[PDB]
């Protein structure tokens, strides 16, 4: 592409905006850069000759752009943006511009749960057939930071949001894992309009691989993956079976639970459609622990497990650690974090009985405690709840950080609320 002359504008002064600096100036093009905040978290960061403005939108700079770049965090419905649309003023984000320059097959991934392990699974199947792999996108590694001409595949991981501004991806093979309420607070006209933001991933996908149990899943390019149905999908000892034939006894697999062997299903048939070797993909699958914060287990002293399920921020997520969940004592829940506008209902009747009490904070906690008032406590923040759970704690029981919500609210980055309560368990445990 070529962006040379134009009067190029970023908006976001995070990880994304802060690669897309680097990257236009790479090219000899001095973009300008502005942030809703007025102390944003990339400011110290940007070089001097970037000029740049805080505390709001500028207009006269966005009505004046030949190209605006988005970070994915700003909404494109925001009025100062659908102003620079009405004028046909072009916006784009991060993984647009990343897709113009790629010169290695993309893997994209999306859905509401499941994302960062799938990506990552393909990743290490990559990695076992000795292929040059770029891993990134919204596991937290800027896609445009990737770009390298020895990559011979890239797999990315891709947000509703990030898929909003992106219109040049062409897959070689995409998915939407799922698609199950979150992100309400951005999308106003409700579940159809976040799913439609996540269908634009098959949009000139070569290979579409579609969830068999979840038709919002659904776009002959469709390749599917699913529990007692699917191209892939399980027979229970339980197996991974693909097109009528077994390929791994879960048993050899680090991960457990239903959703995390769809997971490996799904990895599994974009892997096959990227062109990776079978037999090495499958060897990955059984090497793969699982990503930290993921319902990982941090502590397991004196009778109880901590449980660090930080990256579960929807309903969804949570409902996926609470189903089945085996506790011989107490479960001790902590809830809690910024909603995003979420209906969280659907977990109530997973919380009756005896044996559960929650702990409730941050900035929806109140709605989190309202499930089942009887059994909550509500803290301002994760670490008081911490401090009132502990002295509770019996042998046998578990302590489950699965918080239903995303974490900004009262955490600095993305990875705090995970590194705090492994910190606090440490301590408390
Ligand atoms: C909110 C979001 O989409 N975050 C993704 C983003 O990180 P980055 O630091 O660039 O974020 P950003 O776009 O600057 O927005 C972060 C926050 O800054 C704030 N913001 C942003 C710009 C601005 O002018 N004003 C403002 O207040 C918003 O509160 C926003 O929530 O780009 C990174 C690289 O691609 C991603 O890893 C990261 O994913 C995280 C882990 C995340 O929480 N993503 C959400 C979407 C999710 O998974 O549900
Ligand atoms: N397919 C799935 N369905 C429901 N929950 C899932 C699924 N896969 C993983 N989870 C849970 O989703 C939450 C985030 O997992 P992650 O792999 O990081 O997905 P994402 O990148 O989409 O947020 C964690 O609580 C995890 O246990
Ligand atoms: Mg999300
Ligand atoms: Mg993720």
């Amino acid at each position: 592409a070529d962006y040379q002359g134009k009067n190029v504008v970023i908006i976001g002064l995070g990880l994304t905006g802060l690669s897309c600096v680097d990257f236009f100036l790479a090219r000899g093009v001095t973009p300008r850069v502005m942030d809703t905040r007025m102390t944003p978290p990339g400011l110290d960061k940007l070089p001097e000759a970037v000029e740049r403005h805080t505390g709001s939108l500028n207009d006269e700079w966005l009505m004046a752009a030949d190209l605006i770049v988005a970070s994915p965090g700003i909404a494109l419905a925001h009025p100062s943006l659908s102003a620079a649309a009405d004028a046909g003023i072009e916006i784009v984000g991060d993984i647009e511009l990343f897709c113009r320059e790629a010169q290695a097959p993309i893997v994209a991934i999306t859905g509401s749960n499941g994302k960062s392990t799938v990506t990552t699974l393909v990743g290490e199947m990559a990695k076992a057939a000795g292929v040059n792999v770029g891993v990134g996108g919204n596991i937290g590694l800027p896609a445009l930071m990737l770009l390298d001409d020895e990559c011979e595949l890239y797999v990315l991981e891709l947000s509703s949001f990030q898929l909003e501004t992106t219109s040049s991806l062409q897959a070689v093979a995409a998915t939407i894992l799922n698609v199950t309420e979150d992100h309400m607070d951005r999308y106003p006209f409700g579940l159809q309009q976040y799913r439609a933001a996540k269908l634009r991933i098959y949009e000139n996908a070569k290979v579409c691989v579609v969830n068999a149990d979840d038709a919002l899943t659904m776009p002959e390019r469709c390749v599917s993956f699913g529990v007692n149905m699917g191209d892939y999908h399980l027979n229970h000892e339980t197996w991974l079976r693909v097109k009528g034939e077994k390929v791994l006894n879960v048993k050899e697999m680090k991960l457990s639970g239903q959703h995390n062997y769809t997971n490996a299903l799904a990895a599994l048939a974009l892997a096959d459609a990227a062109g990776l070797p079978r037999a090495s993909s499958l060897k990955a699958l059984t090497t793969f622990t699982g990503l930290p914060h993921r319902f990982e287990v941090v502590l397991e002293h004196n009778g109880v497990r901590w449980i660090n399920d930080s990256k579960a921020t929807n309903v969804g997520s949570t409902e996926a650690a609470l189903n089945g969940l085996h506790v011989d004592g107490t479960l001790h829940l902590l809830l809690g974090g910024d909603g995003k506008s979420a209906d969280f209902s659907p977990l109530a009747r997973y919380l009756n009985g005896d044996n559960v009490r929650l702990y409730c904070f941050g900035r929806d906690g109140a709605q989190l405690a309202a499930l089942r008032p009887e059994v909550a406590e509500q803290t301002e923040t994760m670490e008081q709840a911490m401090r009132l759970l502990a002295p509770r704690v019996q042998p046998g029981d578990m302590v489950l950080l699965s918080p239903a919500c995303a974490s900004l609210d009262q955490f600095k980055n993305f990875e705090q609320r995970g590194n705090e309560f492994a910190r606090l368990a440490k301590e408390l445990g």
